[PDB]
């Protein structure tokens, strides 16, 4: 599914991310909108040959189990697979994990690059919430 920007932002809301650990909703939006273009079927293979899921491209090195990336580790308990439905309740639970994992959301290197510090209050302008 691709949801639009102010459907997204509502779905993030309505599971919780809206200032969660700190980070406003804004915040959630623009990690998704650069991550995956708010595709929650995107999918991108690393350098090391892990690869990333989802929407917010939950890396399968320490978070989901694809079966494929030696060594990794798999702490949010699923399939990176659960990570790809139009259904954002995996990709959700287990950003939450991520971003309490001592280094926020510069775990997304995308939020780093492209939203820390930026008026990203303006990806939920104008969205009914
Ligand atoms: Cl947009
Ligand atoms: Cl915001
Ligand atoms: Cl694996
Ligand atoms: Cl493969
Ligand atoms: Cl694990
Ligand atoms: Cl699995
Ligand atoms: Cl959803
Ligand atoms: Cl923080
Ligand atoms: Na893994």
């Amino acid at each position: 599914k691709v949801f639009g920007r102010c459907e997204l932002a509502a779905a993030m809301k309505r599971h919780g991310l809206d200032n969660y650990r700190g980070y406003s909703l804004g915040n959630w939006v623009c990690a998704a909108k650069f991550e995956s273009n708010f595709n929650t079927q995107a999918t991108n293979r690393n350098t090391d040959g892990s690869t990333d899921y989802g929407i917010l491209q939950i890396n399968s090195r320490w978070w989901c189990n694809d079966g494929r990336t030696p060594g990794s580790r798999n702490l949010c308990n699923i399939p990176c697979s659960a990570l790809l439905s139009s259904d954002i309740t995996a990709s959700v639970n287990c950003a939450k994990k991520i971003v309490s994992d001592g280094n926020g959301m510069n775990a997304w290197v995308a939020w780093r690059n492209r939203c820390k510090g930026t008026d990203v209050q303006a990806w939920i302008r104008g969205c009914r919430l």
